[PDB]
């Protein structure tokens, strides 16, 4: 396992309360041995003025599961912070959840790299992610 | 002037009703003849679970003023769509409202690069992003 904290679904979900991971309903749902994956509805909350899920939204999904993740590589009192992040938005979606799948690509000492790519639920890619967080 | 359709500011700000623009009360302020300004609160909705401003959100934010500039810049029944995303967490955002400023870096007639610098209240700069358009 690539992981050094040791935390249950639960736990996780908890974070999430009374944040922005919260109020858009993103749900951790699996924690791998080098995966971690999570679920956002596509609504009013997550939605862009044209009936598209926002590209931001797809990007707050990423950004949350890769600093999670990158939390979760980290231990004591460390903290990892977003630094550079960048998507592409291969397909749209309208309705429905979404699903994000996050892996390492580098897991360093002071940096890491986290990959996240989010499928619709016919499993297509809607939108593949680079994260790049800071350990502090 | 860079636009081609004409839309006045409370029309723009009507555009988010119902969705996440006006959920996280995004709040256009500024029309320029080359740029276009809106802010965003930094609170429970925006934020991240350790009290930051959600990296994510500065993208929604970037995303969802340089979308509806490209939109601007075209006419009629043109559709414009983010296709490709980056942004630099260069600052912690902690209270208070961020304002986004965007400006073009190219407008092509397919496509559009959008720069977006996202400033906390007092002035410091905390993100700056870029986004690419399609138009469809
Ligand atoms: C350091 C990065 C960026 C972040 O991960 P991280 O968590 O921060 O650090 P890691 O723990 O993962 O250890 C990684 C390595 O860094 C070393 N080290 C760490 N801290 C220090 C330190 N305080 N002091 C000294 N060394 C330090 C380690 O010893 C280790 O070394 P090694 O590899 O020999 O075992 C890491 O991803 C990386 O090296 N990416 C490749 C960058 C690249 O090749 N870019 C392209 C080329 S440069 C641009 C260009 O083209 C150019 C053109 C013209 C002119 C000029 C330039
Ligand atoms: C500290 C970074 C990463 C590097 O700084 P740098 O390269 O050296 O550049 P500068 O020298 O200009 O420093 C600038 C200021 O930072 C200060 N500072 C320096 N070191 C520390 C420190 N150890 N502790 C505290 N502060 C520190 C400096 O003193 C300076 O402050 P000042 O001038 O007022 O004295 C800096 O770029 C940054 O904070 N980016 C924002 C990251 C971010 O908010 N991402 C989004 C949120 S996290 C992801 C997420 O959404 C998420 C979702 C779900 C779950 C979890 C998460």
């Amino acid at each position: 396992m690539i992981w050094k904290r040791k935390i249950t679904l639960e736990a996780l979900n908890a974070m999430g309360e009374g944040n922005m991971v919260g109020f858009l309903d993103i749900r951790f749902e699996h924690i791998g041995d080098d995966t971690l994956e999570a679920t956002m509805p596509v609504d009013s909350r997550t939605k862009q003025p044209f009936g598209l899920l926002h590209g931001g939204a797809s990007v707050v999904l990423a950004e949350s599961i890769g600093s999670v993740a990158g939390y979760l590589c980290t231990e004591g009192e460390q903290k990892v912070v977003g630094l550079e992040i960048n998507a592409n938005h291969v397909r749209s979606a309208r309705e429905g959840r979404v699903r994000g799948v996050c892996k390492p690509l580098h897991l360093g000492s002071r940096h890491q790299v986290w990959q996240i790519e989010i499928f619709d639920e016919k499993g297509r890619l809607c939108c593949s992610s680079r994260l790049t967080t800071a350990i502090l």
